[PDB]
């Protein structure tokens, strides 16, 4: 039977709503609430009998310091494919915010550590059905709220290009393992650039697919309207291949529209791009906080596409800057409302939920709140202010502005086939010392998402490909296109890699 609240809990609930309880009320509510919970008891029983996922027994191991040099692995496994396929003979690391049944996960946080899911994320099932072996869980930022790699409760993920530098973040571990050659590819999550940022920092390919193309089912939700799952690989071809396996509706994710269909990302991947119009987004360069060498390198790279028949022109998109602020409001008010108060999944959306995860996270969140990264706390504090004192109105205003941000990009996309700009304004910087200043922490954790985040809110497919090296470190060029035109984005990316030539491995 469902647990009932005690008298102080009832009183506390009343205070929360500004409801004052009379001595007579304090006496009647208990039985009334108990009666109301009769329905919860039934749901509890129905759930136990009709919707409790079957047990799963898989092996996992915590790597020793030796076998985990970059601190990129949370736990290692060897889950065999259920069928042979286009991924046969390949290993894949799974970002720790994505569930793999029978294998522990902590989403880089003390508030989730200790949890072992009962269901496999849809992407995991598809990967295994395509012949891939799941090699393990890759470390990610504390509750995925960091653009760097120093917020994981398990320690900072190190860039294989320079172990004293950041691997980028939340998917830092995934990118690191891929760049370091530990796995063929990885699944990453992207809310504000979490797939693209680490790919850029580590010099690998990272693709944030069109919003809703890849099912988020089974991944730890942050803000429903900006959650994306996508591939992190060493080459564009591998990204297209992985996308051909994970793309598609699964019927359990409310983010996926009825019209969503996987495209054909391989057939014309290597087709000529002669005549394609490429737009260099001016607002994507020369930010106050950035390294001009990076901007020039990427800029040069974008122009070199004329060598293969592309028309390259600069274009102004003022809304690109506004989109960042809109994203911020949505990720902050929405994030606190959903990820924290809603215990990851939140409510009011049809779909597949993970009640076990919600309960686990709920009990540990308050008990280990102080262990939360400073960025998550910033979101909790200002978000709480937006939700309560501000009445959520700022979130409502941001939402009403998204169509305009989306239309701004689509207008440019009518003049060009794809838009390009630097994925990041600078190269992997050194990790902060365990004594970092809270203000430094926040700026160093979220100061590199200016170009990536806007596309998380508008939903356009966005690809990050290694553009070159600056001071011996990777820099990435970001290619963005029309919704569900991931094929063209990948094709342009493939064309660029061919022109650019093989990109060096940190093992060199």
């Amino acid at each position: 039977a469902t647990i009932r609240p005690d008298d102080k809990a009832i009183d506390a609930a009343a205070r929360h709503y500004g409801i004052t309880l009379d001595k007579t009320a304090r006496l009647e509510w208990p039985a009334l609430i108990d009666g109301a919970l009769g329905s919860y008891d039934v749901v509890d029983q129905l759930y136990a009998d009709e919707a409790t996922p079957p047990t799963t027994s898989r092996e996992h191991a915590v790597p020793s310091a030796s076998e985990n040099p970059l601190s990129a692995w949370y736990v290692t496994t060897s889950i065999p494919p259920t069928s042979d396929g286009v991924l046969t003979g390949r290993r894949v690391a799974i970002k720790d915010n994505v569930t793999v049944a029978g294998v522990p996960m902590m989403n880089g946080s003390r508030t989730v550590e200790g949890f072992t899911p009962s269901r496999d994320a849809t992407v995991v099932t598809r990967l295994l059905a395509a012949g891939a072996t799941v090699a393990g869980k890759a470390v990610c930022e504390d509750l995925c709220f960091s653009g760097s790699s120093f917020t994981p409760a398990s320690g900072p993920v190190r860039n294989p290009w320079d172990r004293q530098r950041e691997a980028g973040g939340s998917s830092g571990g995934s990118a690191a393992l891929v760049a370091n050659g530990d796995v063929d590819f990885a699944i990453g999550g992207d809310q504000g650039g979490s797939i693209r940022i680490p790919a850029a920092f580590c010099g690998v390919v990272g693709h944030k697919p069109t919003f809703g193309l890849v099912p988020y089912t089974g991944a730890f939700p942050i803000e429903r309207t900006i959650d994306h799952l996508g591939p992190i690989t060493r080459t564009v071809h591998d990204a297209a291949l992985m996308l051909s396996v994970i793309a598609g509706r699964d019927g359990n994710d409310p983010r996926q529209a009825d019209s969503v269909e996987a495209g054909d990302y391989l057939s014309t991947l290597d087709s000529d791009v002669d005549g394609l119009r490429i737009g260099i987004v001016r607002e994507g360069f020369g930010h106050a906080v950035s390294q001009p060498e990076v901007d020039d390198a990427v800029r040069a790279a974008a122009h070199s596409l004329t060598e293969i028949g592309c028309t390259v022109e600069e274009v102004n998109i003022p809304w690109h800057l506004h989109a960042f602020h809109i994203w911020n409001v949505i990720a902050t008010d929405g994030g606190a409302y959903q990820m924290l108060d809603g215990n990851g999944y939140g409510m009011n959306a049809e779909g597949l939920y993970d009640p076990e995860l919600m309960a686990h996270f709920a009990s540990r969140r308050i008990q280990h709140a102080d262990a939360l990264s400073e960025t998550v706390k910033l979101v909790a504090l200002t978000g709480h202010h937006g939700i309560t004192t501000l009445g959520g109105a700022s979130y409502g205003k941001a939402r009403n502005l998204v169509p305009l941000a989306r239309a701004a990009y689509d207008t440019a996309l009518r003049q060009f086939d794809v838009l390009v700009m630097p994925t990041l304004p600078y190269v992997a910087s050194e990790l902060p010392a365990k004594d970092v200043d809270r203000a430094t922490f926040i700026t160093k954790a979220l100061g590199m998402i200016a170009n990536t985040a806007p596309f998380d809110v508008t939903g356009h497919p966005s690809l990050s490909v290694p553009a070159g090296l600056v001071n011996g470190l990777p820099v990435g060029m970001m290619i963005t296109g029309r919704h569900f035109d991931d094929a063209t984005v990948l094709r342009v990316g493939r064309a660029f890699e061919k022109l650019r030539g093989a990109f060096p491995t940190p093992a060199e």
